């Protein structure tokens, strides 16, 4: 259950280039779901930093579930796709808050 893109502590954001046959919101809510909860689903082109075009976003709770997602989501073969999964800038630290 989600309504627009809003990551939460530092550890958890990855996002998908190389997006295979139509795959809209509908299937990224329940294909990524097998390991835990999810708070943002939306197949845009974010218009403000110019980031890779016609690209998907996915974000998770806690630094723990992103390691067995780039394992079972690196090399995903479809018809003429593959999927090629990158995180967003890393970080390993301990914050007020």
């Amino acid at each position: 259950g989600s309504h627009m893109q809003k990551e939460g502590p530092e550890g958890a954001n990855l996002f998908i280039y190389h997006l295979p046959q139509e795959f809209g919101d509908q299937d990224i809510l329940q294909m990524f779901m097998p390991f835990g909860n999810v708070i943002s689903a939306k197949v845009f082109i974010d218009k403000q930093t110019n980031l890779s075009k016609c690209f998907g976003f996915v974000s998770y709770d806690n630094p723990v579930s992103a390691q067995a997602a780039i394992q079972a989501m690196n090399g995903f073969q479809i018809g003429m796709k593959r999927l090629k999964v990158q995180l967003k800038r890393s970080k390993n630290d301990s914050k007020p808050y």
